[PDB]
C-alpha cells in the first residue's frame, strides 16, 4: 500500500523550506500575457523516502512548459548583523535556491516539503501553437501536475488555470546590466580564456541574460580591474591586443572586440558597457594590462602604474581615439557606455577628477556611468552619469537627475529590495513597481555569475559556497549555477525577470489608460505611499496588485 503524499499548489513568490511547516495558501490561478514567462510552483511532502518520482504535466501549452527540482543550497552567512524585521529567516542553513533539470532526478524526503517548479515561456500570439480565437480578450488554459512513485502508482496531483490575455508584454525599453564574469566561466569549466569552448560557453551564459532582460553587457577591453585586492589580480581577459612598438608607443588589434560585438548583436544584447579603465577606492591605478614586445607577453599596467601617471596616460592618449575610430566604424556610436570608477568618496574627489578628465579628453559626445550614491559629490559635477544605490536615491529623485538609474549589492540590507536568500520574493519583485513609478532608465547589478571569494582571493564552488567566503549575504554575488553546459537558474533570477515583466505591464498600462490611472491602481489601498523603502513585503499584495494590471489592461479601450 502506497506512502501517504500531500501537494500544494504555489505562486512563484513563496520559499518552501525542508526544516518548516509551511504556513503558505494555495494559490492555483492567475494570468499573463503573450510573450511573458508565467511560472508557479507545487510544493509536496511524503511521511517516507520515494525515490525517482515520475512528475509530468498535462496542458495544451505543454509545448512552452519545463519543469525543475527546487534544490537546496547552504549559507553560512545568510546576514548581515541587524536584519530587519521583514527578513524571512536569519540562521545559516539550506535554502531553497538552484532550479535542476527533472531529469536530474526528483525525491520525497521524509517528513520535509519539496517544491517543483514550472516555467510557462508563452511566445507571441501569431506563432501560438493550439487553437485561439484572436477575437477573445483572454483564453484559459489548465495545467495539471501528476506525480507517480517510480512504478507508476498515482501519488498526487494539482491544477492549474492559466488565463492568457491576448496583448502582448511589450519590449523592454530598461537598460539592463548584470556584469557577466567571463573568468569566473573559464576557472569554473577549466578551459583557457577566449578558446573556443569558452566562447561557447561565453555565448550560453549571455543567451541566459537575454532572456532574464539583461540588454547591456559587461565588455571587457582589459581584466576589469573590479574586485580585487590591491596588489592581486583575477584571470587575463582581455578583448585588446596590444603591441609595444618601442617606450611609451602601442599599437592595437580590434579583432576579438569585434567577435564579442558581433555576438552581442545576434544573441540580442543591444548596449555594450566598456569596462572600467581605473581602479576601485578613488581610481587611483590602472587595470591589468598586457602587452606583447617582440612575440613576447608582458604586463604593462596594473597596480604598480599610477592612473595620473605620464605612462598611463599616453597610452590611453594613443587607445582611446582608435577605439573611437573603430566604435564609429562599427555604427555603435549611441550604443555604447564609458566607465571610470565606481563610489569614489570625497576624499577620493582629487585623483577621480584626474581620472575623468583623461577619458573626457577623447570621449566627448559618448555616456559615461559611475555608481555614486553622495548627492554632495553629485553637486561637485565630475561624474557624468550617477547611479545611485536605492538605499540613496531619494536626493537624485528629488533633484529631477536625469537620466536616472539605480543599482543595489550587499551594502543594500535594509528595507529596500535586494535579492538574498535571506529576503521574500515579494521584497525582489517589487523592485519592477518602483522604478515604474519613480521613472528608472536603467539598472545595474554587478553579480550575474560571480563565483570567487571576496577580493577574487580564491575561487570557490557556488553549489557550496553562496557568500563568497561568509563575505556577502548569500544571494548577492550570483543568480546563476554552473550546470554541466550552461546556467542553471535560481529562483530569484526567475523572480527578478518578474519585476522586469510587472514594469513592462505597467508601462503598457499607461499607453492604455495614462499614468495618472495606472499609478493610482498600483498605489490602491496602501496605508504609506510606495516608495524604494516602504512596500508591503507580502505574497497577496503583490499577485493581487499585478492581477488588477492585468484585468485593466483586458479592460481597456484599444486603438
Ligand atoms: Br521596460
Amino acid at each position: 500500500e502506497l506512502p501517504d503524499f500531500e501537494t500544494r499548489c504555489l505562486s512563484s513568490l513563496s520559499k518552501v523550506f525542508a526544516d518548516a511547516e509551511l504556513h503558505d495558501l494555495p494559490v492555483n490561478t492567475g494570468s499573463a500575457m503573450w510573450k511573458e514567462v508565467f511560472s508557479f510552483q507545487v510544493a509536496y511532502r511524503s511521511p517516507q523516502l520515494i525515490k525517482s518520482l515520475k512528475i509530468s504535466a498535462e496542458s495544451e501549452l505543454e509545448p512552452y512548459l519545463a519543469i525543475r527540482a527546487v534544490g537546496l543550497s547552504p549559507s553560512e552567512l545568510p546576514v548581515f548583523p541587524n536584519p530587519d524585521e521583514g527578513y524571512i529567516r536569519t540562521a545559516p542553513g539550506l535554502y531553497p535556491d538552484p532550479l535542476y533539470p527533472l531529469a536530474d532526478g526528483v525525491h520525497a524526503v521524509p517528513n520535509q516539503w519539496r517544491s517543483v517548479w514550472v516555467t510557462v515561456s508563452l511566445p507571441s500570439m501569431s506563432e501560438f501553437i493550439p487553437a485561439a480565437d484572436i477575437g477573445a480578450e483572454s483564453v484559459s488554459f489548465p495545467i495539471d501536475l501528476c506525480f507517480e512513485d517510480g512504478k507508476g502508482n498515482h501519488l498526487g496531483a494539482e491544477k492549474f488555470a492559466l488565463e492568457i490575455i491576448f496583448q502582448e508584454l511589450p519590449e523592454q525599453t530598461l537598460l539592463h546590466t548584470e556584469w557577466f564574469h567571463s573568468d569566473c566561466i573559464a576557472t569554473q569549466y577549466k578551459v583557457e580564456v577566449f578558446s573556443e569552448a569558452h566562447w561557447k560557453l561565453i555565448e550560453s551564459y549571455v543567451h541566459n541574460a537575454v532572456n532574464h532582460g539583461v540588454n547591456m553587457l559587461l565588455t571587457p577591453l582589459f581584466t576589469p580591474p573590479l574586485d580585487t585586492y590591491v596588489g592581486g589580480e583575477r584571470p587575463t581577459v582581455q578583448l585588446i591586443d596590444v603591441e609595444i612598438t618601442g617606450v611609451n608607443e602601442y599599437r592595437f588589434k580590434f579583432d576579438r572586440l569585434e567577435r564579442w560585438v558581433e555576438m552581442c548583436q545576434r544573441l540580442g544584447i543591444q548596449f555594450i558597457e566598456f569596462s572600467h579603465l581605473f581602479t576601485q577606492w578613488g581610481a587611483k591605478y590602472a587595470p591589468k594590462i598586457i602587452a606583447k614586445k617582440d612575440g613576447e607577453e608582458k604586463r604593462i599596467f596594473g597596480w604598480d602604474t599610477e592612473a595620473s601617471g605620464e605612462s598611463y596616460s599616453l597610452f590611453l592618449d594613443q587607445f582611446l581615439p582608435q577605439l573611437v575610430h573603430f566604435i564609429r566604424n562599427h555604427h555603435l556610436d549611441d550604443k555604447v557606455f564609458f566607465h571610470v570608477s565606481d563610489e569614489p568618496g570625497m576624499k577620493h574627489a582629487e585623483s577621480y577628477r584626474q581620472a575623468s578628465d583623461i577619458l573626457n579628453k577623447h570621449l566627448a559626445g559618448f555616456s559615461i556611468l559611475d555608481a555614486l550614491s553622495d548627492y554632495d559629490f553629485y553637486e561637485k559635477g565630475l561624474v557624468q552619469i550617477p547611479v545611485p544605490s536605492n538605499d540613496q536615491i531619494e536626493p537624485f529623485i528629488e533633484h529631477g537627475v536625469e537620466p536616472l538609474w539605480t543599482y543595489y549589492c550587499c551594502g543594500q540590507d535594509h528595507h529596500v529590495s535586494n535579492r538574498f536568500f535571506s529576503l521574500s520574493s515579494p521584497r525582489n519583485r517589487v523592485l519592477g513597481a518602483q522604478l515604474y513609478k519613480f521613472g528608472v532608465q536603467g539598472f545595474l547589478h554587478w553579480g550575474f555569475n560571480f563565483w570567487y571569494s571576496q577580493y577574487s582571493k580564491k575561487v570557490i564552488d557556488p553549489f557550496k559556497v553562496t557568500d563568497a567566503d561568509c563575505a556577502f549575504p548569500s544571494g548577492d554575488p550570483f543568480v546563476v549555477y554552473p550546470g554541466a553546459d550552461g546556467p542553471l537558474d535560481s529562483i530569484r533570477w526567475e523572480v527578478f525577470r518578474e519585476g522586469l515583466q510587472d514594469l513592462r505591464a505597467l508601462k503598457l498600462l499607461e499607453a492604455l489608460a495614462g499614468r495618472e490611472k495606472t499609478l493610482a491602481l498600483l498605489e490602491q489601498n496602501l496605508r504609506e505611499e510606495l516608495t524604494f523603502k516602504s512596500f508591503p513585503d507580502d505574497i497577496e499584495w503583490l499577485l493581487s496588485t499585478r492581477e488588477k494590471i492585468n484585468r485593466a489592461i483586458k479592460d481597456a479601450y484599444r486603438a
